[PDB]
This record gives C-alpha cells, structure tokens and sequence, in this order.
C-alpha cells in the first residue's frame, strides 16, 4: 500500500516539465518519468513512480498516477 497523494487529474493539460515537479514536490516518495504518449512500460506496481505521459506537444494527456 503506497502513501502521499497518489493521482493528479489537475496536471492534464500541463507541460510535462511542470507536472514532474509538482509530483515529486507533492509526494516526496516518487520519480515522476515524462514519456510519450502509448510509451511500453513495464507492467509491474510501484509506489515510487509516476509515469507522465505527454503528446507530441509535451503536454500531458493522461492523468499522472503512482503506478
């Protein structure tokens, strides 16, 4: 079971940069980890990562999660 804040819809439509930050300030435990939107990732659980995915813009599209 993870502690801290553990999703943050209000980052959608944030540049990835930005939203990193406030992750990592938000919840001390996690690396946030800015990837292109439909980027493979590992399907293991963690309570240490964010993964932030952005579109071509660099913006985020999906709603950062400890996952």
């Amino acid at each position: 079971q993870c502690s801290g804040k553990q999703e943050w819809p209000e980052l959608v439509g944030e540049r990835g940069s930005k939203a990193a930050k406030i992750i990592e300030n938000e919840n001390e435990d996690v690396r946030a980890i800015v990837l292109p939107e439909g980027s493979a990732v590992p399907r293991d659980l963690r309570c240490d990562r964010v993964w932030v995915f952005v579109d071509e813009r660099g913006v985020v599209v999906d709603t950062p999660v400890v996952m």
